[PDB]
């Protein structure tokens, strides 16, 4: 394995520049491979069309992605029709796995798409990105492709300078891995959504449901396959969404549970409740934002239970 | 037996300043014969420390609430010994208190070593970076460890210039944080605020944590001593942002994270923190990891910061 976290990004990040897109395909056609792309799409109808648009493009030269496949995450805003007008294979989530009940966010979207991806490879992508350079689609296939051993690939980029990612990356994940689990201190953007790997990997993990779905994956990525089979690969420039920091806070909320979630089960983590602490202070699922506004300070609730679904291997017709 | 929850304390521990009109504050402290020292950990403040000291003798003239004002000067290259002396506060070089212990390790050794300065039955510590210094930064505070008898600390709230829950270290680390394992903090609006008060006994019965991890430890180690219903907070209106770059940020978070690490490590919470099997070379606290993405390529970057607890003040001077 990788003798320390610098061995490691040195071994293991590329640019997609070392994956020019025709060698890509020949080399996909060479191996008998096929790449299904999975869109979790919630309310990304301004966005999924220019996608598909671009993976289509991008297939004209080079045949790199066999089925787009948008999941639709219960949309209120038309995305389920215009994915559907430009040529992706869509699916309501609420109609996959249909005996787990309606769609508990992006992880759940995520895992319910393993029932209908046919590729041998699984590419994740983000549905609401505002102009997607043609390497969001390949760059992360190189190393799968070409580099003996490794299982998994991670995107890496920059908004438009030294750019530690977004805010939830920065303030609360590269902590709590630097703290934690160190071994994924290397990643450049641990929390993306492009990222591809084995549709056997994915099928044999569980998936968190909600925001913490990224988090999930990578631990459970690095204790199933090993560091040295994970990559990142630089892909150039992202625009990064803008959120209401208030929002970003509940998400943290969803990382920080994610971590202590997998402490518990290795045993780091033990009694979580501190004796002496009532039952009445003890609640998981009940996240308190405490807030100052213009008419006083208020205590604001927020319910989300943290629901995880089982490897679809366990679950899925065989 | 204390709050029963949260949202209880929350009613009954928060305040606005508005409450404790300062005359009456000094009436109740000169009743009790009780004295407060202000403590304005300084580093690099020549521009804000001249106002804060005039603003608190200005206050002194109305209402006599703050007996001695001590500047504890991080050895500043810009002046800001010269400035506070010349407005007629106290100056202190860090390095000469506690000189015993070396020199000074940042924010959190610069507020432990003060305690071997102040005289005042309670102890007030104050940003020394504020552009505009409102009186209420000077009394606020001191309203609920006057005038509530069982309330022996007491938290600054604000908002920023719709619904301000706090900075970016508050909302995306401390809060999620202090959610999971310290529930009963999550009633703070600003946990991580510089401004706070408590009797000089309780602060010299505690560690102090170096460096920024020095908020943190606070709050956890003071909620463990006297409990959560001798700790109050107070809205104070509001409060300019001082913005910094997420990069920078990123490190602070981290020590939020260590302090909660550390102390989950000493109560039995959390154990065997390195995993077996994990390589020596990647088990360094001390070795913050920040991988970022730069015009010329993937680049990780490393900052290193050694984490020190000082013992209870009390442990040294008898
Ligand atoms: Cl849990
Ligand atoms: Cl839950
Ligand atoms: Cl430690
Ligand atoms: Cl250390
Ligand atoms: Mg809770
Ligand atoms: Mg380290």
């Amino acid at each position: 394995g990788p003798a320390s976290a610098a061995e490691w990004f040195r071994q293991r990040s590329y640019d997609y520049g070392q994956f020019p897109p025709e060698d890509l395909a020949r080399r996909k056609r060479e191996l008998g491979l096929t790449v299904s792309a999975v869109l979790p799409s919630r309310n990304v109808a301004d966005t999924v069309g220019g996608i598909i648009d671009e993976i289509h493009a991008l297939n004209e030269r080079a045949p790199l992605i066999d089925q787009i496949l948008v999941v639709d995450a219960d949309s209120e805003d038309g995305t389920a029709g215009v994915a559907a007008s430009h040529g992706a294979e869509v699916y309501s989530e609420n109609e996959l796995m249909s005996g787990y009940g309606d769609a508990h966010g992006k992880g759940d979207a995520m895992w319910r798409a393993l029932s209908v991806t046919r590729g041998d490879l699984v590419l994740y992508i983000d549905a609401d990105t505002r102009d997607f350079r043609p390497q969001l689609a390949y760059g992360v296939l190189g190393p799968v492709l070409e580099v003996p051993g490794v299982r998994f690939v991670k995107a890496a980029y920059r908004r438009p300078e030294e750019d530690g990612g977004g805010r939830v990356t920065e303030l609360t994940a590269k902590p709590l891995f630097n703290l934690f689990y160190p071994e994924l201190a290397g990643f450049v953007q641990p929390l993306a959504g492009e990222f591809v790997a084995d549709r056997e990997l994915f099928c044999s993990i569980p998936f968190l449901t909600g925001y913490a779905v990224e988090t999930g994956i990578m631990i459970d990525v690095l204790k199933k396959v090993g560091l040295g089979a994970m990559a990142q690969v630089d892909l150039g420039e992202r625009q990064n969404r803008h959120q209401h920091l208030r929002d970003l806070s509940r998400m943290s909320y969803a990382v920080v549970r994610a971590v202590a979630r997998r402490l518990r089960q290795e045993g780091r983590l033990q009694q979580l409740r501190e004796p002496g602490l009532p039952e009445s202070f003890f609640q998981l699922s009940d996240y308190l934002h405490a807030v100052a506004t213009p008419e006083g300070l208020k205590l604001q609730e927020y319910v989300e239970e943290l629901v995880e679904r089982p490897p679809i291997n366990e679950v899925l017709r065989v």
